[PDB]
């Protein structure tokens, strides 16, 4: 129960708490892990989740993913 994305709108800290504060908590994230150096973003979403959760919330909290 893993997901492993990437935010090539990445290079900032203001984005990851943006990210961090609605993927912090989708009703079934793990841990949501950001690479900046890398431009990679990986997080681990439960049962109750779905990548199409993280992608709603992510992509509707400001931040493109593909």
């Amino acid at each position: 129960m893993k997901a492993t994305f990437q935010v090539p709108s990445i290079t900032c800290n203001h984005c990851v708490d943006k990210i961090e504060k609605f993927v912090g908590e989708i009703e079934g994230v793990s841990f949501i892990d950001v690479s900046v150096e890398k431009k990679s973003v990986v997080v681990e979403f439960d049962a109750p989740a779905t990548q199409d959760l993280i992608k709603e919330a992510l992509l509707d909290a400001g931040q493109e993913v593909v």
